[PDB]
DNA sequence: CGATAACTCGTATAA
DNA sequence: TGTATGCTATACGAAGTTATC
DNA sequence: GGATAACTTCGTATAGCATACATTATACGAAGTTATC
DNA sequence: CGATAACTCGTATAA
DNA sequence: TGTATGCTATACGAAGTTATC
DNA sequence: GGATAACTTCGTATAGCATACATTATACGAAGTTATC
């Protein structure tokens, strides 16, 4: 059609409009359909409903996880509704199949994992444990996790600080502001506030390392195996380190993780929001409090962060025990 | 035409909905048509005017608002899992749907829920009931004290089997809760019964001897005589479980009126409720609460514990005080 | 046309899918409408623009309220799209007079009014003045009384509480069970609970006139010339009373509503309403357990029920003078 | 008025509905025409410069014309200003409107990510809190000069009130009263909206009108109740009633920028908005204060006339008092 | 009986 | 009274006015 | 005549909000209507 | 001069 | 990462069952 | 033999609760890169 392949080149040309993870995943699902596609004899665009059903299918097979079946049915998705071509999920045939394998799925014992908690208790001990280093790696980690910790962020985010960002509460309280984060995208932002207690922890850091030279550096950067901090204001630091920071602090206190190649078996960038997420429903903060710390608009969220406390637990448990 | 081939892509993958919901759905297609050959009506395709006779009927028969749209309900998704244009796209169905709605809650319908089987309640009933010996009388008073200490719902305690149990060094069974129903799991992913329902729980698993393989359910038949047939080919049937609430109720103020209302004895639910109510008593914060129930919207929550004298309201504290 | 007449036939038929007050307005605009519309030679539906606009320009210059030409302006659309047609606030030049007639008018000096507020301070007073009296009515006007300032209740609402609705709790306060207001109607219902003190003036007015022999008996009921109550279950009491209830309480102690025509001159229907908001605002009570108390899902709302302290005021003038 | 809706570009209806939109030109604000010429004007003048047609308009240039905003260096909210007016001129007229097409929505939404990741970010007004009253009220109270009782009396209603400039420059004398216990109060007709939500009148404080009535029997504006309440003060320090015309706005944000040149000294040299007190100072002080007391966010927002919880936080925002949750549980 | 306390209708305006 | 982005103010540098130094 | 305090007007850049939609309630003086007195 | 500390990319899966 | 509404599950009188009493 | 106790199995009437839609982000092992030891 003309129409359909002006669409896609609209596309395109803006492809920034998108998040370039968007993008990432859209081609991958994009040659991974394409793929098997070929080796089957099938046309793979505009998709035929009854080829893609059978796709999503061979994904069941593999042993995919389900939300990866979706994910794959979803970039499908906007592809074509992009194109303005009617999508596989408008075809009973596609529709349903995928309730079923969200179905069979289920039962077969399948359920979402999520991020191994890190809460107040281990931000307590690692900082105990590196509160009295000297050294800029340790500095800066035992900084990075109190934000983390206190704010809540996720690590991209996080990465993004700048250091023109912070400013300061009367009462002596930080204050970061952060512009873009995963569902929001503004020019009036918002004020995540840490405490004195990780306020002192990011300062330390901040002179230790150097980087309120340039208000335009970034808060975290590399420290190579001579110790030395070396700022920036154009690169930050990845996320894969970030995460790292995590893996590492855990693989500290409790060393070496198991053989099992299981997902979550050390802490991981979601671990300090998770955990903090746990901690307050615990010490009974209201919904709406609970909301603003995590950045969520709907109890609907909030609420799915929670499979809270075990050992002996609490609440019911806590309760029968007179 | 073509619509015949929706329905059996429609067949093609009956998996995806529950076998709960394919009962609702002949059942009342069986209705619906039931209703057509009788008044003159083809009752597929279904043509609006006709829906909004039939609907108004169901009005008549009196049955309940939340009951005509399950009706309503179910018609739609017959006729859009196959091409075809639902009757609530409709103009006429809509606008009478919105007539009964109005007409009835008005009129003095009302929606209930079930009768709360509080603290109170499982302490009076584990004292007549706590030194017996007999193989049931033992069965019974554990799946209880499961109901209470877990807010699990009554279909989750049957499949609990063995294997799922487990201890903590505390002391304490925690029932690994696998095969949940829901990808996301809003409730755990492990209960953990108390200290005594734990030990009352121990009880009836050593007389029944469902110990023995794994795969065998917790729960099971109990004959006339006193002596557990375990199995881990057939659960312990919902209705089952039910009967059990309806007993022991029965056990401590009669029996039932000669009327129909419904929970006038406690039913499955009477567990949660009970439980939410106690914890709102206690001071646990709704996050807490809705969490060990396993909830997520938080009417549903409030709906349970509106006639506490906490959640009473704010012209109260001022009138007060 | 031949549609139209059907679209409008169903919607006759079950007429009922809609509020009495929403056909008994209908029908009085239509009858403006007509009216206007015969003596000037225009067609009266469908309206064509120009027309509908010379009428709501008439209307401005009858010297109508911005907020009632709104309600002609809005009964007219509705025909309109109920019966399958464009609505004349389709059309570029209805919608940009309507918008000019209400400018004018609010850049001119017009305002709306609010009932007069009965705060918990009017409550004392009517209170210890009719608290002691032994006559049928002045111990049923009282209880309304209270419930209206303690439930926030709509007095249509009030008028159809029938005794099988109140139930208790175990501090013993009645708890009055609603179903059916202006803004949702469903089975599930809300429950407003009502004070110690006020649950007291019921359980009194209930026996004296004893509607409770009989569970579909309405709460409240009317007196006689003798002093004898006079239960049902097949009449309400009229709003038109209710409002009544609230002027003579208001005569009782600041003598007679003064002759300038204007409204809101003397205690009224929402006069309980928006006093209670008034108190609870002043009392430093949050937005969601306001919203909760009243019935209103919005903030936006809350705050339209508040025109707060006068003379020595509140707040700045509270700030300034400390 | 408009550019040029032209003989044979201006085809058919467009014609129509366009006459209409002007002969009810009264239904929006003066300060909306004057955006929407404003616009029109400057994307008149690109398409000139580039060569374009100006009206109806197509995407493929309004895309081009935005992305130029962006280049110019304007900020976000100003880009989608210019869109909306367009828009508006587009379907106020008949015609499917821009971003009512992939490219121009695309772009746009590429436009305002881009942006923020540059970091621009929103500016607000500079705080006139009670603080700042208090340092230049000691000062100015002892002045004869007509003009700082003038404007003394103003600043003093701003942070009082909390009524934007606007409204301040049609306060006339018929309008102040008295309260029994010796305070003026100040009935407000002529509002902003069918439902003032801030009321229909503010009361001064005791001190504060102290300060008002001084400026009142300092430049005789009794003499004729239809007077505005303010009003030009020349050379000669002499006071000049009126009822016909009010101070502008633009002297009212004078009067601010002035009373803190006064005190902190002439203006930074950078272009940066908001370097000295402007006409929000007052409310966005005001708010703080109230924050800082213990008020009610209800009482708050009824104090300004505020209607919606997210501005009247925007400003309350470093507060201590809103520091957070999870700060206090770290903090035992 | 007729005079009265105590209570359906249309238009205007708020929720 | 609840659900849907689009109108409507202020910011401020600079140029144009008008009565007093 | 000029120079100049103190404005008013302008025009573009940006912050701050406010209403259309689609019903559903109340306000209130006037008739109309029962059972008491 | 290696050896080593500390940091892109493709698929899978959560938010 | 959120939610109106479209699927899921319990309620229960009553009929079949299958081992004990 | 005939009468239960204790259950399964039904069908319809009602409560209860959770998803499709459209992105955007994190998990994590392997491979690559650059100062420094
Ligand atoms: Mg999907
Ligand atoms: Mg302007
Ligand atoms: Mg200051
Ligand atoms: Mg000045
Ligand atoms: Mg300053
Ligand atoms: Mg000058
Ligand atoms: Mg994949």
């Amino acid at each position: 059609s003309d129409e359909v392949r002006k669409n896609l080149m609209d596309m395109f040309r803006d492809r920034q409009a998108f998040s370039e993870h968007t993008w990432k995943m859209l081609l991958s699902v994009c040659r991974s359909w394409a793929a098997w596609c070929k080796l089957n004899n099938r046309k793979w665009f505009p998709a035929e409903p009854e080829d893609v059903r059978d796709y999503l299918l061979y994904l069941q097979a593999r042993g995919l996880a389900v939300k990866t079946i979706q994910q794959h049915l979803g970039q499908l998705n906007m592809l074509h509704r992009r194109s303005g071509l009617p999508r596989p999920s408008d075809s009973n045939a596609v529709s349903l199949v995928m309730r079923r394998i969200r179905k069979e799925n289920v039962d077969a014992g399948e359920r979402a994992k999520q991020a191994l908690a890190f809460e107040r208790t281990d931000f307590d001990q690692v900082r105990s444990l590196m509160e009295n280093s000297d050294r800029c790696q340790d500095i800066r980690n035992l900084a990075f996790l109190g934000i983390a910790y206190n704010t809540l962020l996720r690590i991209a985010e996080i990465a993004r600080i700048r250091v023109k960002d912070i400013s300061r509460t009367d009462g002596g309280r930080m204050l970061i502001h952060i512009g873009r984060t995963k569902t929001l995208v503004s020019t009036a932002g918002v004020e995540k506030a840490l405490s004195l207690g990780v306020t002192k922890l990011v300062e330390r850091w901040i002179s230790v390392s150097g980087v309120a030279d340039d208000p335009n550096n970034y808060l975290f950067c590399r420290v190579r195996k001579n110790g030395v901090a070396a700022p920036s204001a154009t690169s930050q630091l990845s996320t894969r380190a970030l995460e790292g920071i995590f893996e590492a602090t855990h693989r500290l206190i409790y060393g070496a993780k198991d053989d099992s190649g299981q997902r979550y078996l050390a802490w991981s960038g979601h671990s300090a929001r998770v955990g903090a997420a746990r901690d307050m429903a615990r010490a009974g903060v209201s919904i709406p409090e609970i909301m603003q710390a995590g950045g969520w608009t709907n109890v609907n969220i909030v609420m799915n962060y929670i499979r809270n406390l075990d050992s002996e637990t609490g609440a019911m448990v806590r309760l029968l025990e007179d």
